[PDB]
């Protein structure tokens, strides 16, 4: 299925490559680049999974209580003929009552953008019903993979359907640690 | 199908983003960073499509007459919550009789790595026969998409099955311009 390929590619070409190196990048940030006076960046990669596949490129567009703070040091690797391909991730603060309530590495699962665009291009032969069905199946397959992935406590999938506060959704997952 | 999703994601999340900006990056390279005395980098993105999905990360491993030269200036974009996600491409020289016969931006289609890894992981339920069939279907769907893609003369798909000279394969496509 469409979702089966996208979930395996998200693992093979991304999570399995960056998750083993993420803990070290966060520590390096927390000790060398973070503000001396502010809270540490939390430890896991938080992955947003809107089942409606609405993926703005700016998180502050989805919720103004999610605001960009800084970048981790980037990770590079030679990949499929590209020397020093760059993997970069962004740190966000999460506001509650106008005060910072959390700091974490946060991003949307980019394959949901593919599902959305496929539902929009007639040549893809892919309906909005297909989109919802495959979005769900993508999340479930990714869950399946990560349950047995040796690359373990390194990320958190935040699946949701849409008075909805995305920042409150992330905070609920954050505060479970 | 698996290949249908991977081909649409390769277009939507990569080719359609970098191909409109590639001509300008090559010109900037040719005028500012290229050796003053050497040939210009050719104009299109050459994409290698081994149907056996064997995708080494170092092209010099597939053919010693393909050797890394330099990187284009990188392209950055805000993407799905990642500030300044980096798109980078690498320039290769192509040797014939130990002399340089061409200079071009060259890389493997990374989704073929996903197909290969899926054939190797039992949890993917994906056979080596599936791999060949979907590799072919991935290439054909990508061909279909690009035939009508407004983002036109900007890349060249090099599909091949494996006394085979990869550098000679690329040169044949290069010299058709
Ligand atoms: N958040 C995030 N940051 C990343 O760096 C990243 N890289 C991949 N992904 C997703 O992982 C999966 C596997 O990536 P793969 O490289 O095999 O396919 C990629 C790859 O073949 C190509 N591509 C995209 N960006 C680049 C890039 N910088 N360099 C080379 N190829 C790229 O186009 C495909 C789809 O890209 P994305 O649509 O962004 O989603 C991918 C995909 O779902 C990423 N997701």
């Amino acid at each position: 299925s469409v979702a089966h390929g996208l979930a395996w590619s998200y693992y093979i070409g991304y999570l399995r490559l960056i998750l083993p190196e993420l803990q070290a990048r966060i520590r390096t940030y927390n000790q060398h680049y973070n503000n001396l006076l502010r809270g540490a960046v939390s430890q896991r990669l938080y992955i947003l999974l809107p089942l409606d596949c609405g993926v703005p490129d700016n998180l502050s567009m989805a919720d103004p209580n999610i605001r960009f703070l800084d970048k981790l040091p980037q990770q590079t690797a030679d990949r499929a003929g590209i020397k020093d391909r760059v993997y970069s991730n962004s740190i966000y603060e999460l506001l509650e009552n106008g005060q910072r309530a959390g700091t974490c590495v946060l991003e949307y699962a980019t394959p949901l953008q593919t599902l959305f665009a496929m539902s929009q291009y007639s040549q893809a032969g892919f309906s909005r019903e297909d989109r919802l069905e495959q979005a769900k199946l993508f999340c479930r397959t990714l869950e399946d993979i990560l349950a047995d992935a040796p690359e373990q406590n390194n990320c958190r999938l935040i699946a949701y359907q849409e008075s909805f506060s995305l920042s409150q959704e992330v905070l609920r997952h954050l505060r479970q640690e």
